């Protein structure tokens, strides 16, 4: 894998400014669905996708239906395959309230989305059911990293470039753990730019090469470039949205 695309989901039902809202589909606390207008945001995402000379060959998702939600449009008109991967699910704080969500499996979120998603990708870890410290969701993401690519690189090693698809807090700190800083609060660069997460943005990273255009490098010893980050410009609504560490 030399190229990694991660999206934010579309726009939350729970966003809309007056009730009644629907509930999760899955009966999981929080486990909203897209309103219309983020279902439209994630076919926007799929066309610019569909766009790329380097289009990603493979989709892992965060469990929540949100996701797939906003997945579902890219696998199709993609034509790649769908893995639901808990490593990139939501981060929750301890003593979140009513409870600490856990998304769904394979066995229910396969009746809602039929003919997207792959079963036989197991996830590469589970975030603490009892909800996660901000120092202990950026080591979650830490360890996810390298047992993450070593997988996908041994059960389909043809594949070059991946999207995921997750939460704000979870693709501000994927990106910040790939890219190697201490923590995920942090500027990227002198000039204080941050990764952007608003609802359907899409960050890339691609490796620094080691060779002129087969020699393997370990996960661990590979430099990776943010080359987009948080790109809205495919999407009508333009960016909505946006999350960071501030707001926490």
């Amino acid at each position: 894998v030399n190229t990694i695309y991660i999206a934010r989901h579309g726009y939350r039902s729970n966003w809309l400014p007056e009730g009644p809202y629907p509930d999760p589909l899955t009966g999981i606390d929080s486990d909203v669905p897209l309103a219309e207008h983020g279902v439209q945001q994630a076919k926007e995402l799929a066309h610019y996708l569909l766009s790329l000379d380097n289009q990603p060959e493979a989709a892992f998702a965060s469990p929540f239906y949100r996701c797939l939600e906003t997945v579902q449009p890219i696998a199709k008109l993609l034509e790649i395959p769908v893995y639901l991967e808990r490593g990139i699910g939501e981060w929750y704080r301890p003593d979140r309230k009513p409870v600490i969500p856990v998304p769904a499996g394979y066995e229910i979120l396969s009746k809602f989305f039929p003919g997207v998603i792959s079963q036989e990708w197991d996830s590469t870890l589970t975030p603490n059911e009892k909800g996660e410290t901000e120092q202990e969701m950026y080591m979650r993401f830490k360890k996810f990293w390298p047992l993450f690519i070593e997988r996908v690189e041994k059960e389909y090693p043809n594949v070059e470039c991946i999207l995921l698809v997750t939460h704000a807090a979870s693709k501000i700190a994927l990106g910040m753990s790939l890219l190697g800083y201490d923590n995920p609060r942090m500027s990227l660069n002198e000039n204080g730019d941050k990764i952007r997460s608003g609802s359907c943005s899409l960050d890339k990273y691609e490796i620094l090469k080691k060779s002129y255009d087969f020699t393997y490098i370990p996960f661990s010893d590979r430099k990776w470039v943010l080359t987009m980050n948080g790109n809205t410009e495919f999407l009508s609504s333009g960016e909505e949205m946006n999350w960071n560490f501030d707001c926490v």
